[PDB]
């Protein structure tokens, strides 16, 4: 099904962001952001949706996904919130940024 096989080019794409090709820039986006052991005491006050790379690999794993909109919808999720969080011109950005072109480029060659 159409579904399925978009479902599978998600889960390739996800596959390569937390490949050690990107691991340079994605490492940030690994795990979810522990506010408090990096003292960014107002980030869940800014955050109220908070997304990371390992919730996505559990909601995939888990088949919470029911298509690739919706997976999408979590992986922009997560580069909104550091875009929102952090001045434009801090070095976490620049890392978002680079791993959002990875991600943009390729789930453009989604199969349709
Ligand atoms: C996903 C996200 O937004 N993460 C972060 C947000 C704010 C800070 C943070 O502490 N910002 C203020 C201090 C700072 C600036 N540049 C690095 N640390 C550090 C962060 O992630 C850890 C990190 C460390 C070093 C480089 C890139 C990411």
């Amino acid at each position: 099904g159409k579904l399925s096989e978009q479902l599978k080019h998600c889960n390739g794409i996800l596959k390569e962001l937390l490949s050690k090709k990107h691991a340079a820039y994605a490492w940030p986006f690994y795990k979810p952001v522990d506010a408090s052991a990096l003292g960014l005491h107002d980030y869940h006050d800014i955050i109220k949706h908070p997304m990371d790379l390992s919730t996505v690999k559990r909601k995939m794993e888990n088949r919470d996904y029911r298509d690739a909109q919706e997976f999408a919808a979590d992986v922009r999720l997560m580069f909104s919130n550091c875009y929102k969080y952090n001045p434009p011109d801090h070095d976490v950005v620049a890392m978002a940024r680079k791993l959002q072109d990875v991600f943009e480029f390729r789930y453009a060659k989604m199969p349709d």
